[PDB]
């Protein structure tokens, strides 16, 4: 009775307004704050194209845009129907890839792509999605990680690994490509730059555990209780106040993001203060075209 | 006339028949989009309609090939008493406490109070951050509150001679601007001037904001979208890659790992032209071991 | 001539044992004057100086009616009349640990028991550190030390007549590789910082006012008439509103404790609200918070 | 005869003038240049008030400015009289905050507050005196460290911890609270960005040795001889140039910490600087009203 | 068992280096592999002012050496005096004065000359390993100490012999830091407390220990330390050289400021470069007319 | 009309295989010259300009008796007058992987074994990291890498009548992404810096000294008198706290780099003190070190 399967048909319902999807697909919980969003092209290891990039973009946005969502899972499904191998991501669509970038194509090959069109490199736009969204982001890593699918793990707030299946591997080099950004950068603020310098120089598999060890997958979990250990770690992450948690995410975000870290960090700042007597009555003076009188409120130190 | 819109030299854009609060054209000729605030009874006051309208024409611009340049601006004068305006900030009429509100009409009473606030002009301030094309400002008479913070995140800005009036004035209605409005402005006029701005809230002319370092250039009121139209023609006889990796190298540090995504984002574009990359993708199709021999080592 | 009122200030509790630094507090302004006072040796500061000046802007920082702080120093001169804002550490008690408490005014009485102290950084940071606003004044001579205080002000105003700014630190083997250097250049820029430093030249006000270092220019006998005018100009608007400011200036550039101060008004902010209050509510109760009411923004 | 508590009477001796500390504890050891500083409200875990926070600061500043004392060792006292528990630090005294943060009270109760005195945040003053102090403090965790108790044990240049009684726990956002400085960003620094943000969205509690593994703990210790290693270690710390001890703690500080790390290291530059006979010319020649002569100080490259 | 990590047989010595004295210099016999080595096993491979000045050099040349993508760093050994083996004991005491580590004609303080100015170059060295376009791997063989210790920091990878390196930073010990690479770098890999700790109490630590501290890649038997070298080389340039290059670039950028920005950038206009786009701003500049750029499109 | 003092200045013992580069060492001061030696291309340089660039900038920042580097371009033109410090890299032998060793001066005496090379990025960090001044005197057009290498040097003086400044990169092609562009924003702003690149407008010295990226104007004949005369003020000072503004003022922006500079100075300011020595002795003396003289100072 053991499931080859992390998913649980019956905890997940589709969200309304999505019956287009095609390379991904997109579930809230029947019970929780908490959505699931997963590539859907297990025959090649999960890799996205350009179209796979729109959904991507679109479903994480909306999920964003969710007052009654705390939490993402973004994991992979599977398995391959061609050799059941499990992947969470494996990057760009070789396919498609052309001297312009990752190009749209009519099918899904090289034969097919619309050469009147520039290619894009446009998963990074889904990666500062990720990055400044005020909610928690958790990558379930249900197999391959690879490519760019291995620098979406990293951008993700939180990793929860399969331990039979979740593989990571870092193959950017071995196609010529390089993620320069979050997947190299900030991989080393999370496992330090001696380890973080060997998986991009080498390219090596690593288990879960080796990540887990390395500093870059919080924790290990039975492949057929991946989403389910996820649903808990979304749980308690829900458990808390969300603006406490929202102000957390842009505290860790702000000096490595520079100005763009400050200017998400102040913008959750600048609501605060909004929600005050004192920037009401600044609103209201304007209004009334008065003088406004801030005798009410102390100069705190 | 003293109006800087010269109507025969724009064109409406494909898809955009619905705009309310935000003007969009296409000049006829060259590769330069003009986007304006479209509110001048209220000094070009942002509400959160305008922000969506704002964010989707930008976004459009950004994605179109054939443009190089953006004009930002505000349309006038006021139909009430002549006030010209860039930008007054955001709508306080519609201001709550969870932040500027969604409303059916343009007052209080028709705010949707079962919709939450939003402050998502940053979205769009990180849209002309982030966009691989130059924005330039043209300030055609009052930049204040937000409307101030847009100005100072475009790329360059050009300035009304007779009407443009900068003024600070989050602080006087108890809001800041805690990210590119303040600290990126310490990064154009200094700190000791950004503070002045912010803390003081004074009325500042163009000629005084172009001595402080905040404004490229001043131009005649009348000729304001016309210099714009010279500066952008001047941009877009240049190598268009050369200008992308400029502006986000421009970005780069500021920006920490935001600004390093971004360059290195087009790194690897320009890798992804070399047969050295070619050959990557073609060993890993063919399942076959890559021949990198060809490609010597630089230093 | 000179810039200070003696009818628009009175004195402060608790200072009346100041001897190197006086203290004033506006009759009618939420503005104190904190001003130098050893204007025989160009307001040169000792170790007990910078202590008194930490004291008093201490005092100042955590006096709810203060909202601006003008720093200056009394002048001038009685020996030669010459004015001075500060001149910067006072090389007569200086020695190899640094400067050194003495019970006089020359090295004959310094404590040999007592090693030497930079501490005026201590000053620097109290100053960048206080969510007030603190402006310049400069009456006269800025140098070496003095110098690097007016650059760490927020915002400086300089007497046209008489306002002097001089780097002299490498002058006298000295200098400030901290706010003095580099946060100038974060106001004139690199090259015009560097000049300043590398060069040592005297700067008018207007010089420093055209190169982004100082504010504004006034006239000698205003100078203090004008501080109090923008004084007021920043008192008159949300006081929230200018502490996170301040902060939002300073954040990056002061890293980690720029990010720290910020935050920490960013989480004062939180404790405000009703959904802040539930959780310290539901923890005396010893019971589950409840977290429905409060939406998620975005 | 295994002591339940670390403290050893014997080997320390009260300060000189701190006779009405409340709050605290303040020893210096009776041999060594160490000095103990303790939270003294076991309680109620060892929580601070703002008359804590007074306390501690007065007293950190106090070994700061003391020559001969090299290290301080930070800690709790306890255990609990009510239950036996034992804790670093719980962080903020819930009981007496309020709006504007934490309030002095004239009793322990939220009911004998000051109203008409506004709330505090100024442990971040405290933090602020640690990460600026040019001596090593070493973080003894001897029980519980949850919220700013946490964050205080973060900023900390060293921390070793209880086998049996440490429990850490990030508790901010279960109150609504958040710490978006050290206790946080800082924390990343220690041990990654996705352990750094597990441990403050789900707010788990973890052992000394799962700190150790993640890098926030340096080491575990019984608890018995918790005081006793941090002593060896602080002998260690003590046997070295002083000299070089601290320009390596404003070095470690110093590109985190953006101008405010420069200032602190390039200070310690200049007064390096000022032992130089160049400098003593400089000096000299300023005081003589003639020209200095550079001619016997030769170009370093 | 051999006791020695270095293969004779898989070693050629590099043409044009038969003055070295305190570095050996080694091209692999099949691979683009340099093996750059300390040879001063006699007092733990302490380094004075010559030996940087040489590991400069050598260095440099193989950044030079286009056929050439992996550096291996290590010691020679043992020393022939008790055995005892080392990577790299740092600055040599012997000659260090006030004014830095000084030139000297033997190997003693009294040989030092007196007429010139000390130094403390081993921080160049330091950032030609940094700035070079290839990956540097440190093998630590034996003592990795004080200056030593930062060297192994630097690098891009390190490999450490389970028997045999022992890590220790003496520096405080002998009143001096390397406030730099060494110090605030190693808290880049094994984070702000375990860092401090290091150089704070200075205690040896093993293979394993900085392996699950992070500064170290990984432990290999001692006899196998350098196959095991060549071996992660291989991986390495088995790779696209230009990617790796990028990458390289990369993971320094921000944690070097405007020097990483400046290396990284220039990279990319080298891929500029590469262009057709590039070859017509030249080709119109060459022939005095304006640039057509209308075939090559804006992306986005 | 020339800039040139031919009285003023020595050659070099060592580099009269000198070709693309003239050196100088002043007859009396602490000051060397600098400068681009192929007037006939407006001074652009090819590889082997880089090389001996390096050399000569290497040399002095190894010559003690030298603070100052004066760094600029020989003129006029002998073809048509006109005056340049430097127009960037030689167009004649860029390749698409960089500019290209040449037996000659044009691509068909290229040497295709040999890859092009960028390596003008070298001399921006020898310029960056040299414990000294280096100040370019920009004499004529400053265009492209030119450009760039005027805006790393620590001080500019310009040429009231021929200097120009003109960021020609994106006209080519071209980009200078680090110090040409960004660090030209920390000396005249975010928005001039993006203006001089974009549009790529040609500056007079004036202008771009109202901007902030140039210290002084001088007349053209003066400009080298006026560059020894800044140069003389410079080494008037404390070469010691000279070398450390230096790195402090580098410091924050270069990040690590930076650190490792200024941190690489204040270790050798450490190991003149008797406690680093006693550290060193007792190491070499196989016994503890006694650190009991030597106070902890706050
Ligand atoms: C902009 C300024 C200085 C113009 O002065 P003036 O020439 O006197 O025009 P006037 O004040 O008479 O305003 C003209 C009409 O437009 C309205 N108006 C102008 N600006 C408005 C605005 N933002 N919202 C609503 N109505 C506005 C006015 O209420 C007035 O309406 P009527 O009298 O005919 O009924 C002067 O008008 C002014 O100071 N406006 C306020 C600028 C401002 O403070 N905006 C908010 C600051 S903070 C901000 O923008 C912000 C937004 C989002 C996130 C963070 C932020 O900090
Ligand atoms: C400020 C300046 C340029 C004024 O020159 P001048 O107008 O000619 O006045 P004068 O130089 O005659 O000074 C008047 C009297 O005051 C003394 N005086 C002035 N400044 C003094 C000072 N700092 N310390 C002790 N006595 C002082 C003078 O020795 C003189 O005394 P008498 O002849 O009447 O007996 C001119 O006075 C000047 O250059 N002063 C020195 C500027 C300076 O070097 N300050 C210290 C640099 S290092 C520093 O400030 C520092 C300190 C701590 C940490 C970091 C730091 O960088
Ligand atoms: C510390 C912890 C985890 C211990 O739990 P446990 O071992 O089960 O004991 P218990 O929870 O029963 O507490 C024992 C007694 O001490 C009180 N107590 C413990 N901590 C207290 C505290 N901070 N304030 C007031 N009373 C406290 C308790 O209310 C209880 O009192 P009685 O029932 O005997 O009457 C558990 O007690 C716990 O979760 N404590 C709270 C940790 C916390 O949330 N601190 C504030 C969070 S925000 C913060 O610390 C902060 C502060 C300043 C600036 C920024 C900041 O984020
Ligand atoms: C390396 C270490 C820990 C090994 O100790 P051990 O295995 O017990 O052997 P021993 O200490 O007896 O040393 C073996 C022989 O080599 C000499 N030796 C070893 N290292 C030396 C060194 N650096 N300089 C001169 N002679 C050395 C020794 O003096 C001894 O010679 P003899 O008694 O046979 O005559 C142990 O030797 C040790 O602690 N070495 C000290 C490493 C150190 O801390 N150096 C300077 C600190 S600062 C630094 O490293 C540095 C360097 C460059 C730039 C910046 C920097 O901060």
């Amino acid at each position: 009775a053991l499931s080859d399967n992390p998913f649980d048909a019956k905890a997940w319902r589709l969200v309304d307004g999505f019956d287009d999807l095609t390379d991904i697909t997109y579930h809230r919980h029947v019970d929780d704050a908490t959505v699931r969003v997963a590539f859907n092209r297990p025959e090649v290891r999960n890799a996205f194209r350009p179209h796979t990039v729109d959904e991507l973009y679109r479903v994480l946005d909306h999920a964003r845009m969710s007052p009654d969502v705390g939490v993402v899972l973004l994991t992979g499904n599977g398995p391959s129907p061609k050799d059941g191998g499990w992947a969470f991501c494996s990057g760009g669509d070789q396919r498609i890839r052309g001297r312009s970038g990752y190009q749209y194509a009519s099918g899904d090959t090289a034969d097919t792509v619309d050469v009147a069109r520039a290619g894009r490199l446009h998963i990074l736009e889904v990666q500062r999605l990720i990055r400044f969204m005020p909610k928690v982001v958790i990558c379930l890593v249900n197999g391959w990680a690879a490519g760019g699918g291995h620098s979406l793990h990293v951008v993700c707030d939180l990793t929860l690994a399969s331990r039979e299946y979740a593989r990571f591997k870092q193959t950017d080099a071995d196609v010529g490509s390089f993620d320069g950004g979050y997947g190299s950068a900030y991989l080393a603020r999370q496992v330090g730059q001696k380890f973080a310098r060997e998986i991009f120089f080498l390219g090596r598999t690593y288990t879960a555990e080796q990540m887990h060890q390395m500093g870059a997958v919080n924790a290990v979990a039975e492949h057929a209780e991946l989403e389910t250990v996820g649903l808990q770690w979304a749980a308690e992450i829900n458990a808390k106040s969300p603006q406490a948690q929202r102000m957390l995410k842009f505290a860790f975000n702000l000096l490595d993001d520079g100005l763009v870290g400050q200017q998400l960090f102040a913008g959750e700042a600048t609501r605060l203060a909004y929600m005050t007597d004192e920037a009401v009555e600044g609103r209201d003076a304007f209004l009334q075209k008065r003088p406004p009188d801030w005798s009410p409120f102390p100069r705190y130190f």
